């Protein structure tokens, strides 16, 4: 029952690095170091996320487009604290 590491992996870097919040939207450059995993695999899991509910997407005005975690995801991250 315990979630799978290499995909789970970025929803894991945001749960003991705080970026866990709805205010704060994370970009894919910022997480494509800290989660060890280049710019694509990144994409493609939080394509995968939005199916699970945890990330949700923001607008593109000029800059270019970013990601928060919903409380739904936080709710997972309690049961393995």
């Amino acid at each position: 029952m315990a979630v799978n590491k290499n995909e789970y992996k970025i929803l894991i870097m945001l749960k003991e690095n705080q970026c866990t919040t709805e205010l704060k939207s994370f970009t894919y450059t910022k997480l494509c170091n800290i989660s060890k995993l280049s710019m694509s695999t990144v994409r493609r899991s939080i394509k995968k996320f939005l199916e699970l509910q945890y990330v949700k997407e923001g607008c593109k005005q000029g800059i270019s487009k970013t990601f928060y975690i919903t409380p739904n995801g936080i709710e997972k991250l309690k049961s393995i604290m």
